[PDB]
């Protein structure tokens, strides 16, 4: 939307920026105050104040400034300091409304004579641009659009001086032509090409000097900010003027700044009773909208939405913030909750209602005390469970909450909550059976589920013949029209499409806002496609506005941005357009009825369908245009050709508030345009030039002979009272039913809202992925960092699911640092040489050294532990142990070395043998396991422990001392074969270092020469 | 069981247009087992369907029979038949 620039930065970038003929001074002259400002900072950096006069003006947006008397006229230094007293930050009231007044703008005076001063305008229509100039100005001009100079400039288009000198500069000082003129020029590509809305001056000053502005009026378009953040700098838009803001309230904008999610809180009475928590955008303008008609105008306490696929946990606090608000004060008169909702489209509803049925968990006290009587109203997918289960929770905490279904009328529970009522060159056939559409973007699911409307209307082909995307191939992607499976091609071109398949006249886009610009101007190039709708939101008004130019001379229907779509039933849809196949059973979309519908958003789309499906044969052709504020196409362009089809009976409108649109509706059946059954209804009258309100467009529309509901609520019975008018004189035939096929759903969407069930294998209990952090064993990445425990403590954690301690973490770091490689000539290494002679690569030739750790080589630490772990803890004395074995072979592993045992140690069995001295408490297994050494090395000068001995016990020391393991996990963890693991992790690191040595030397392949073979080949067989 | 009375949907990986495992017979590339046996085709064969997925003409299946039936072992010095004598020695 437009927002609206504080003054002070918009005349810093007009400076900046804007480049003319004629000489612009007061370069960067711009100072602001504000009570958090000191006076010795901006005295001494900006010296341009204390030479001439000065002017001070409030930077807040309020207008008309001089004539309320609030600003500060020609005075000098300290001549405004002391006008900012009782202004800079008090209590102030302009208009309607008081508040503080924070922020003003200072600029120095330049003296000028009335025939200098100016107004000049530049706004943005649909249709152009008004360039509006009137030769005085300031705050005099009063009713000025009745009096300046007018000359339309339109879109795509630029401006010549010729016209500005005949047209513009007519009335105009001639001595003046050249320095307004060529200032015009200098704003007008300042205008055009940064995509500003609405521009005036008052009063310009264009004295013999050259050309100064004194105050400046600006609005510039917010959504074109993926072009212009890096030229805008880092621009503010600030709020209007007004009152603080609550501190909760403002709160949830900061959850509303987190996600996609809109969810927006606005109080209208802090201690009202009627309290509103309402689903949708274009719901919770129209529940405000009967709670005023209904006298509730004093004691509605807030209105306030959550859109944007609401959350649990962003829906969790949208719920708690504000029951926890209303339990501040109490009120005898009590309060009414009111849960409202629309047919949202994919989203669940008890899932988005999880976060509200906890809410009420954590302040289900006080909201039993304040006496507060909920009713609950929503639909869409699967409602029924979330209105089952909401009105169980009602009788857990002792509050009556009274739910309703969709078969009840949308805004009926407020009139049940005060007690009103008891409680129980175009085409014309746009669409047809054989339409054919191309969709852009991969956007597979709303391919599906444009697909199977397809089917429940029976058609006899599918609709969607290409999707163009051009990131991916050209192939064909799987779908399921029914139950079987179809290909439809994937295409990378646009002119692709049009080769083999030229019969596809309506074109979809549904990439996002900033590739959809172009992916239109190249298609409307071919003139076979008939129909273009647009969906993607955050389009600039004037991208909004350069493709209407193009469609309008070559004749194709724009349906464009912020739209959610249009419905043809039984035979074409657009987008997902009434969600899941559960509607399209519920309002029976899967054929056609007489009853046609144009409207803006979506919300409010599907709840006619709602009511007109219980109320007439069905629906004929509807379809909503978009919600921005340049819609695609007007309300007329479908409602004349609604008169030029024959099908509809009757026409049903529905109307919103801003835009002089329904008057031409109101002049179309004034003309005697409009023949056929004609009903309206305008949106939001909400009054707590008059050709923008609600007010005169329920009224004039009214007495030109249109059916007007007086409230929303009648509007079931308006559509219902003209249906029994038309099937009065027979017009309309009772059509009959027939029964659809009936469809399988799909099996993701359909586990996501959780009714089916599914058995589980892999069991897998290390490393959550999924979410935003990695957990491990017990603990995320970050966390294990602030502790910055080694690899021995992930070797903990991935291992043995324990945190271990960081005494023991640096053993078995320092254990595997000693099993590492052994030299070239052991049976596991020289297997990874070979493989990497012959030129693998690096992980098929680890694999084939890996393969040899068994039970003849290198696993002799699995024998060298149960040899041990069982001749202690079921153990006997040390010399019988040796002398049960040396009665029958099997000589003790981990035992034996060729080259230095007594006298001369292996200088790396005894570096481990201090540090599991030192930081090692309770040891059994190694004092036995030395006192098995003691008997042995008097027994033979060799038989010392091997360095795989010592590790075979000083592992299992490990385990059965550290705390966290206390016998059952010590002992399975050696069977399942986990000291194996310190091994294989242990030679891999050498493996590798044995392997990128053999490529660096760059070998050749190794052959094994036969002289030592000595084939031992039989006779003769 | 809801899967059976067929009312939900699901996608497929896993493609393996090869070799019918579940019904009465295991059906091959484009044929029964019994039926490899009464044309009575060596193992070329199931060769040229377990690969190639047709029926290939007997005058060659006893070509890539013939093919594989020379280039067996080339003995114990070549690098290939090397590395499996060691991991033989180790004893896995």
């Amino acid at each position: 939307s437009a927002k609206a620039i504080s003054e002070q930065t918009g005349k810093e970038l007009l400076y900046k920026f804007i480049c003319t003929t004629s000489a612009i001074q007061n370069r960067f002259k711009y100072a602001r105050v504000t009570p958090d400002t000191d006076w010795a900072r901006l005295l001494q950096d900006h010296p341009w104040l204390l030479s001439q006069n000065l002017v001070v003006k409030p930077d807040q947006l309020i207008k008309r400034r001089g004539k309320l008397g609030l600003v500060g006229v020609n005075l000098t230094l300290d001549g405004v300091k002391s006008w900012l007293k009782p202004r800079l930050g008090q209590e102030a009231t302009v208009g309607k409304a008081t508040g503080f007044l924070k922020n003003f703008l200072i600029e120095p005076f330049v003296p000028h004579s009335q025939a200098e001063e100016f107004y000049v305008c530049i706004y943005a229509t649909r249709e152009g641009d008004y360039v509006l100039f009137h030769h005085e100005g300031g705050v005099d001009v009063g009713d000025v659009d009745a009096k300046a100079q007018k000359l339309l400039v339109g879109v795509d288009e630029k401006l010549n001086p010729e016209d500005i000198k005949k047209h513009l500069l007519v009335h105009a000082p001639e001595d003046k032509k050249e320095i307004l003129a060529s200032f015009i020029s200098g704003l007008f590509n300042f205008y055009e090409d940064l995509y500003f809305t609405y521009l005036e001056i008052n009063p310009l000053v264009v004295t013999k000097d050259g050309v100064y502005v004194l105050d400046l009026a600006a609005k510039v378009d917010a959504t074109a900010d993926y072009i212009c953040k890096v030229k805008w700098g880092d621009i503010e838009f600030p709020p209007p003027f007004g009152r603080e803001a609550y501190p909760e309230e403002a709160y949830i904008a900061d959850l509303d700044a987190k996600s996609g999610a809109s969810l927006k809180l606005t109080l209208l009475n802090p201690k009202g009773r009627i309290w509103t928590m309402v689903a949708g955008g274009g719901a919770s303008v129209v529940y405000s909208d009967t709670i005023c008609d209904l006298g509730g105008v004093n004691e509605l306490a807030n209105y306030g939405e959550y859109s944007g696929a609401p959350s649990e946990q962003q829906t969790y606090d949208y719920a708690k913030t504000i029951l926890s608000l209303m339990t501040r004060e109490k009120h005898p008169d009590g309060k009414i909750l009111i849960i409202g909702g629309s047919i949202a489209n994919f989203t669940n509803v008890a899932a988005t209602f999880k976060g509200i049925v906890r809410a009420i968990r954590d302040y289900q006290g006080p909201l039993k005390e304040h006496e507060v009587t909920i009713f609950v109203r929503r639909g869409g997918p699967n409602y029924q469970e979330g209105l089952r289960v909401m009105g169980e929770v009602g009788k857990t905490t002792g509050i009556p909450i009274h739910v309703f279904g969709t078969e009840t009328h949308m805004t009926a529970i407020v009139g049940m909550a005060l007690g009103h009522r008891p409680i129980p060159g175009k085409s014309t056939t746009l669409f047809s059976r054989h339409t054919k559409a191309i969709v852009w973007g991969m956007q597979t699911r709303a391919v599906q589920g444009m697909l199977d409307f397809d089917y429940v209307c029976s058609r006899d082909e599918p609709s969607v013949a290409a999707m163009v995307y051009p990131f991916t191939g050209d192939h064909k992607q799987k779908f399921y029209w029914g139950h079987k499976e179809i290909l439809i091609p994937v295409f990378k071109n646009m002119a692709d499409a049009m080769r083999k398949h030229p019969e596809v006249d309506v074109l979809i886009n549904f990439a996002s806002l900033r590739s959809a610009y172009d992916s239109t101007m190249e298609t409307m190039n071919y003139a076979q496609i008939r129909t273009i709708a647009i969906i993607a939101e955050g389009i600039p008004e004037a991208l909004t506005r350069k493709l209407i130019k193009k469609a309008d001379q070559k004749g194709v229907t724009i349906i464009g941005p912020a739209t959610v779509g249009g419905i043809k039933p039984g035979c074409f849809k657009i987008g997902n357009t009434g969600g899941m196949l559960d509607n399209i059973l519920a309002s029976k979309l899967y054929r056609p009825g007489s009853v046609a519908y144009v409207s803006r958003s979506g919300g409010m789309s599907n709840e006619l369908n709602n009511i007109i499906s219980r109320t007439t044969d069905g629906v004929y052709e509807g379809v909503a245009i978009g919600g921005d504020r340049y819609p695609g196409s007007t309300f007329m362009d479908h409602v004349l050709r609604y008169q030029d089809t024959p099908g509809v009976k009757m026409i049903v409108v529905l109307g919103e508030i801003g835009g002089t649109e329904e008057y031409k509706i109101c002049r179309g059946i004034k003309e005697g345009r409009l023949t056929k059954p004609i009903v309206c209804w305008c949106i939001g009258t909400c009054a707590t030039q008059a050709s923008e309100t609600a007010v005169a467009k329920n009224q004039a529309l009214k007495e030109a002979g249109v059916f007007v509901p007086r409230s929303f609520d009648e509007l079931g019975e308006i559509i219902q009272s003209v249906y029994e008018d038309l099937v009065a004189n027979g017009v309309i035939v009772p059509a009959q039913e027939v029964p659809p096929p009936t469809v399988p759903m799909d099996y993701s969407w359909a586990r996501e809202l959780g009714l089916i069930r599914k058995p589980a294998s892999f069991m897998t209990s290390i490393c959550d992925e999924r979410g935003q952090e990695l957990i491990y064993a017990g603990m995320p990445i970050t966390e294990v960092f602030k502790e910055e425990m080694g690899i021995g403590g992930v070797l903990g954690l991935l291992w043995f699911q324990k945190r271990l301690p960081k005494y023991s973490c640096q053993f078995i770091e320092m254990c595997l640092m000693v099993t590492a490689d052994h030299g070239p000539a052991v049976s596991g290494a020289h297997n990874t040489i070979i493989c990497a002679r012959a030129g693998k690569d690096l992980v098929s030739s680890l694999t084939s050294g890996l393969l040899t750790i068994g039970d003849r080589f290198g696993g002799a630490l699995d024998a060298a532990a149960k040899m041990f772990s069982k001749a202690f803890d079921s153990g006997i004395i040390p010399m019988e142990f040796v002398n049960k074995m040396k009665k029958e072979g099997k000589l003790i592993m981990g035992i034996g070395h060729r080259v230095k045992s007594i006298n001369n140690p292996d200088m790396r069995v005894q570096i481990l043998k201090d540090y599991v001295r030192q930081h090692f408490p309770a040891t059994p297994l190694l004092d036995y396991a030395l006192e098995v050494e003691k008997i042995t090395t008097s027994k033979k000068p060799n038989l010392i422990l091997n360095v795989d001995g010592l590790i075979g016990v000083a592992f299992v020391d490990m385990l059965r001392n550290c705390g966290s393991f206390t016998r059952e996990e010590a002992d399975e963890y050696i069977d399942i074969g986990a000291l194996n693991g310190i091994f294989v992790l242990g030679r891999s690191m050498g493996f590798i270092g044995h392997y990128l040595d053999q490529k660096r030397l760059k070998q050749g392949l190794y052959r094994h020469p036969w002289d030592d073979i000595s084939y031992v080949l039989p006779e003769h067989m």
